[PDB]
């Protein structure tokens, strides 16, 4: 019994529990749409820009915990998505990008939007920022390739995949071979027992242990065993800026965020070296996460690091025990072994109004810009994984679009995006797609009339010698929401903001809130990095 | 022995190449570059709303400039956004220089903020397949030589884009003043052999039914005058490729229109009938849309001549009898010398008509990708050389939307109009804010048919409408979108509101947008042809 090669790929994608595919169609990429629409199990989402779809697939992935899928046509369709694929690459999230190719009969001829080595070579443009980038050579090889793709995206440190599909093979017949995921993909690695008992032994003798939880806690879905491990051990837990959300910040053992725009209940504990035992679980230990690799973060006795990627272990700090394993399989073993022992408006208040009204289960997406300083510092996130910030690449526009995918992945939970205005101008057009698909998301535009943080570097680094930051005319984001069919609120006092915010969440449809913000307000954590 | 920072010397040499703007968005590590431009007071920076628009602006400026276009973007996502614009510069053979930041060397491999090395997001290797050169500045001293290498590479041979990556720490290291005029580090252009020019001369002399196919290469060589003098001196008719529309006056007696996609029956019949004996191809790559999917009937009976500055294009899809590797302007000047010395809603079809009946003769017309290509290429008549700007090499949606702003910065005292689809404007539509900011009078004509016109036509004409991925449930309102960005706008539901709107647009000398309601089921010209 046969199917068309591209028909078998969606059926294999169905088996991975992929529910939506975001993208923009094209001549050579239509065979895929006729296939997704033949099955009616997976649904296609038409976006306004291919980076917006990629950003959505990434957003769907991180909250879904499943594989994100986006599609694009030959050439510029594909190149458009790149920045989103580059963010999925730096945040360790499994995104599969499907791109079309011209038929082999036109290779080297100057085909329309040719994406081979002879034209715009997608597979090598996309290699440095994917776990795998490959053109399917034959129809017959579609099953084994797409299982190769799904296996690579969600094993090890997860990441994005680029699959290039020549339009001609897309409808060649092939045998129907669809497998459940666990038949062609392995499980995760656990720590050796020798290391589990050595750090158990280091915790038992510690005068001041501390845990630094990074983004790996979310990819490992390790919140519960982290919460049980901290509670059982009594060790205080700090998050990276990107790892905020991975431990409840209301909890007695919570020190908040360590690093950029962080809290100094974390700074002192972790930086004023009383610390002797440091357990780093699922963090790159990059710039922001370490306060520019401050040598004072190193503990006096032992540094322990758990990470599913061996190459990150001991990269910037010498480790005493380096565990190459899943954070969730490591922690349950650790608990198993220790219980076995038995012995305008000021942004500060716009976050303030948000904390007083967003439901407990609100997923908060934050963009890149001064909104990260406000988001990481002043919002307290109590629900596991409910704080969504893309600090891997820190691309402006990320959450503006990301969030749409997040609410498709968690439709019964409220989803809110806190974004800057220049970021909204880069990807704000995708509120039209939420409008078209009736995806109720609330964007909170922190409108300071330009590039907030760049304005501050000018003043504080090149003594107001020039201005490349401010606008001469602020954008009108409520008129813009109106053009895109989205209900809108303007707020220039705190209480207009609160009225807007509780109207939006009642609203059952997309909504945008345009907040007046002074471009000179110095965000938390910006004067320390200067 | 005057010393200056490397980034000042980069700017100073760019000044020598006549670049007048740098399009981009600032960032932490890229701020030294902006500090340099503002202290020098010559080149001016344009802050755009997306870096892809900045690269679109630089491509448009270069194409109208005849000079080098420059954009800048920061580490990581800054540069990746610009990719599609650089890939467009690469497929249309436009000299664009994209300057991108790199974190300081002391943070390589450490996980620095938006690290764009081999250890992070590899800018130099991402940009390698769609640039003539992509290289990270290794040291401060090599800024002079690497910047002179980029200008020579971008504007020599077949022109194309360049990627220069600059580590943020070496930007501010002092280097010796070392600035040269453009003709001390780049060569001139190649001419044909005397042997081949007289061999082509002697073929046209004996040709019964010769024909010329003029492609985009005529604009890159700045060869319009001698192409018209070559056709006039020889009496042989001129057809263009769809992308070369503005290279041969269509109001001339010898003009054949466009041959290929959405072309004219005049051009197809002469070149495909089977009565041509000598065909000269000047500057076209002879790809799909340039040759009706490589119809073998384009082969001439006697001799095919191909002229092209890139040798690897000669005879690629059709066998040539004379293959000249030379610049098109120097070839045409030699052939003329050697023969003279010899001595012996609204229907879009009526929207562009309203446009041609009203727009000045010197208007530079930008067209985006979508049905506007069928309407622009087929129904618009272009009489001015280079006055039609369409990026058909990559055919990236949204290209004309932003590029026209760069075009009008390059030709400030000529009218510039962009004819774009509604989905195209939705991806890069927000750049009009940049035009409102800098007071750049461009007129956008949005053919708003409420979704993806040609894809909807594919559904009907290849999937029998088994599905709809093409129309939006709610047409976007582009006059409200214009208004919120500070741009004057007009809506048109009649043909006359369009004529009133367009005539208002041109008088105002400010940015303006005209939102035209169009039926999405209208079959554009040349779309019937392309279905099989
Ligand atoms: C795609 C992309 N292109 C450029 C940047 C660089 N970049 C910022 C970085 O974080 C570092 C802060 C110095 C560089 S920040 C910021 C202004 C945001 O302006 P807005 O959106 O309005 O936010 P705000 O006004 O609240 O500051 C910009 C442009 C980026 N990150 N991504
Ligand atoms: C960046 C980018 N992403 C996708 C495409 C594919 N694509 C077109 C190509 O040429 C081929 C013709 C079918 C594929 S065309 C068109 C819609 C026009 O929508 P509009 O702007 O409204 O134009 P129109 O209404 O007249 O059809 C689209 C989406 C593209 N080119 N670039
Ligand atoms: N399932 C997992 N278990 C443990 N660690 C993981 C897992 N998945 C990813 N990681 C690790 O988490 C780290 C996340 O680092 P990054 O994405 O830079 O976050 P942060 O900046 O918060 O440290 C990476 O080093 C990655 O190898
Ligand atoms: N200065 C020049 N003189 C002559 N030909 C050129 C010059 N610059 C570029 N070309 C050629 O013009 C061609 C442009 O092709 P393309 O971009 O596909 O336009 P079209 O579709 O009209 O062929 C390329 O083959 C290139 O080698
Ligand atoms: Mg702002
Ligand atoms: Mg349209």
């Amino acid at each position: 019994k046969t199917v068309t090669a591209v028909e078998l790929l969606v059926r294999q994608m169905e088996a991975e529990g992929v529910s939506y595919v975001f993208g923009i169609p094209g001549g050579p990429l239509m065979p895929l749409y006729e296939a997704i629409f033949s099955r009616k199990k997976i649904q296609p989402i038409l976006t306004k820009h291919e980076e917006g779809a990629a950003f959505m697939a990434e957003g769907y992935a991180r909250v879904s915990g499943k594989l994100g899928v986006c599609c694009a046509t030959t050439g510029p369709g594909a190149t458009n998505a790149l920045t989103g694929i580059a963010c999925a690459y730096s945040d360790s999230t499994p995104v599969l990008l499907l791109t079309a190719q011209v038929g082999t009969a036109a290779f080297g001829k100057g085909a329309l939007q040719e994406s081979t080595v002879h034209g715009v070579d997608l597979v090598s443009i996309f290699s440095p920022i994917t776990k795998l980038s490959v053109m399917i050579p034959t129809a017959e090889k579609m099953g084994e390739m797409t299982r190769r793709a799904l296996r690579t995206a969600q094993s090890g440190r997860p990441g994005p995949i680029h699959l290039n599909i020549p339009a001609d093979i897309a409808k060649h017949p092939v045998p129907l071979e669809v497998f459940p995921p666990m038949n062609y993909r392995g499980g995760k690695p656990a720590p050796t027992i020798m290391d589990v008992v050595r750090v158990a032994e280091l915790i038992f003798h510690a005068k001041r242990p501390a845990i630094l939880a990074g983004h790996g806690i979310e990819c490992a879905k390790a919140w519960e065993e982290l919460l049980d491990f901290a509670e059982l051990t009594g060790i205080p837990v700090a998050t990276t800026p990107k790892g905020k959300s991975s431990f409840p910040e209301n909890h007695a053992l919570s020190l908040g965020v360590f690093g950029f725009a962080g809290h100094q209940k974390a700074t002192d504990y972790l930086l004023s070296g009383d610390v002797d035992v440091l357990i780093v679980i699922g963090s790159s230990l990059g710039d922001w996460q370490t306060n520019s690799w401050d040598p004072r973060l190193t503990p006096s006795v032992a540094l322990i690091q758990i990470d599913i990627d061996p190459m990150e272990i001991g990269k910037n700090y010498p480790v005493d025990v380096g565990i190459n394993a899943d954070a969730s399989e490591t922690l349950k073993a650790l608990i198993l072994c220790i219980r076995s022992s038995g012995k305008g408006i000021h942004p500060a208040m716009v976050v303030e109004a948000m904390q007083n009204r967003l439901p407990a289960d609100t997923i908060l997406f934050v963009d890149n810009g001064s909104c990260i300083n406000w988001g990481v510092h002043c919002y307290l996130a109590q629900t596991p994984g409910a704080f969504q910030i893309g600090l891997g690449l820190a691309a402006m526009g990320h959450a503006v679009a990301a969030a749409i995918g997040g609410k498709l992945a968690a439709p019964d939970r409220p989803v809110v995006a806190l974004v800057g205005d220049a970021a909204f101008a880069m990807n704000g057009m995708e509120i039209h797609t939420a409008a078209e698909y009736k995806i109720p998301v609330t964007w909170i535009v922190l409108n300071n009339g330009g590039h907030g943080l760049v304005h501050l570097f000018e003043q504080h680094q090149f003594d107001s010698k020039f201005d490349i930051s401010s606008f001469r005319k602020s954008i009108d984001f409520c008129k813009m929401a109106e053009s895109l069919g989205v209900k809108s609120y303007r707020a220039e006092t705190v209480e207009d903001f609160d009225a807007a915010l509780k109207g939006a969440l009642a609203m059952n449809t997309p909504c945008l809130i345009d907040v007046q913000v002074d471009i000179d307000v110095l965000p938390p954590g910006m004067k320390q990095r200067f």
